[PDB]
DNA sequence: CTGAGGAGTAT
DNA sequence: TACTCCTCAG
């Protein structure tokens, strides 16, 4: 269970299945978008996220990615737990997070990002949603095509 | 999408994930226990099943395996002769080979080829219908290790 | 699109 | 047993 770069996985490498990512140690969960671990200490820190579709993530062609937290979608408030919490803790720990994007081979490794901040939003249903702003660490290869 | 043996996959070969089976063309669905195709030409025929646990099915030490159909088990309801279930039934008369993968306490073994000998329906206490398929291992194949 | 479906893993 | 940015055939 590694943090940051994973041996033999280059930026721009592609995959067909979420489990391929598991087999290479890029991202362990088969569905959950957020993957994390426990630090020397006690706390959770994120190690990787997958942005397909589903949650209304804001990504385009920039170094910034807005990622939605998990939970609640009968709708209910999201909770600062598990993945969500892991990500928040990654803000202060300032650790690298692997990012995989889904695509219209359905997944690309997009390199390393840092969690700059988070905040909460309110849909019309009235329920709470977390948003995490991640920025791509400078200096890495760009994406093909 | 092949019927019967798949190139380079030997009886007793093991796997950790349902998707490994997909990558090799042994079994395509990621969760659904039954995999099938359309015959020429052409109704549904089963091509592979996965027996883990969950659907209470009978996997003793023999050449015979009783496999439960999918559906109804959330509120219980009759299973339907559709998709996989139907595919299996049609494999009875077509008499085509079916690949069988067993889960294990690497979590999956390729167990070779079987034929669907018959089916029938059962009734749980809930009152709803469940299908059962009797499959028999085609003679002459390697045995399982351990 | 839509969700049925012998998943996968931590908790 | 909870949970979950799955996967693909209808």
């Amino acid at each position: 269970q590694i943090i940051g770069t994973v041996p033999g996985v280059e930026v721009g490498d592609e995959f067909q299945y979420r489990m391929e990512l598991n087999l290479l140690g890029i991202h362990r969960p088969s569905q959950s978008g957020i993957d994390y671990m426990k630090d020397d200490g006690g706390e959770l820190v994120a190690t990787s996220i997958v942005s397909s579709g589903g949650y209304n993530d804001v990504l385009d062609n920039s170094d910034v990615l807005i990622y939605t937290g998990q939970g609640g979608n009968p709708p209910k408030d999201q909770q600062l737990v598990t993945g969500n919490l892991a990500l928040k803790n990654s803000i202060n720990k300032k650790n690298p997070v692997r990012v995989i994007r889904g695509i219209k081979k359905n997944y690309v490794y997009d390199g390393l990002y840092l969690v700059e901040e988070y905040w909460e939003e309110t849909g019309s249903h009235g329920k709470l949603v977390f948003k995490f702003k991640l920025r791509r660490i400078p200096g890495q290869p760009e994406l093909p095509w």
